[PDB]
């Protein structure tokens, strides 16, 4: 669970559903410049040119992230 | 300009100052957890730990990145 | 796909096979500090602590590497 | 620093002296393809587009990483 999205109610950055972050990542690694998935009877679009995900219901705006692991890994 | 913080209120993310961007980046250089830098005549921390900018008067949180570079790069 | 190994022979970054890169990322993400695979037989332990592909037959070292995709992604 | 080369005699990478990681990084930071510098009399090109040192003088090629700082960083 590597994407976040971040919820400006609770000040808090979230982390997606398993399959929901799977998909986003697959669409990462092959170069796509958006990704839509469905989360609890809403569908979004993830824009990867500006790092934010668009409620396709509502047009609300949320910001996203990639967490990057530290290269070399820590013993 | 490689830091950034969204704002939710034109839906979009917006660049610091070159002065704000500099000492942000100085200290996440330095392996510092947090950053102090002011604006507007107004004191922020962001917290490196979270990826959030705090406002010091109102506790307002808002979500910060860092663009990265590509590795290779393209020719 | 995103990682590679290099090559002293060619004097060139190389990739692995879809399913060794899917086994080295995996482990990368979960967190290990090191990972096994196979190329048939022959056996290969990347060591994500010093970025060091270790052929388990020779005992070749060879230095490794990980793609990092820009952000924000170019239109 | 954060510039790191492959020797293959001890199967280990090395770091670079503090002028030569800076002048690495500064090339890297302005979006130079590339970037030269020297070693006592030795004489390198670092190519960013495939992540090599190539020595001017007999085109030994030396792989070279950047060490990445996690996103979030760790209390
Ligand atoms: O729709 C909203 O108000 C807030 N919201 C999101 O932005 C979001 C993104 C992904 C998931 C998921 O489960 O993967 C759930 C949600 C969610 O609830
Ligand atoms: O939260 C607020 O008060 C709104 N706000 C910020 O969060 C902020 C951060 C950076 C700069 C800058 O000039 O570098 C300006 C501002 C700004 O206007
Ligand atoms: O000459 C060798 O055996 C290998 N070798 C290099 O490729 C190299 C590059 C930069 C520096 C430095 O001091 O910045 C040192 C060396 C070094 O020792
Ligand atoms: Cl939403
Ligand atoms: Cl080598
Ligand atoms: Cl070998
Ligand atoms: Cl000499
Ligand atoms: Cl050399």
């Amino acid at each position: 669970n590597n994407w976040r999205w971040f919820d400006d109610r609770s000040g808090r950055w979230c982390s997606y559903s398993a399959s929901n972050n799977s998909t986003i990542d697959s669409a990462w690694k092959s170069g796509e410049t958006s990704v839509r998935f469905t989360a609890g009877r809403r569908r979004y679009t993830v824009q990867f040119t500006t790092m934010v995900q668009v409620n396709e219901e509502t047009g609300n705006r949320r910001p996203v992230m990639l967490t990057l692991l530290r290269v070399p890994r820590l013993n």
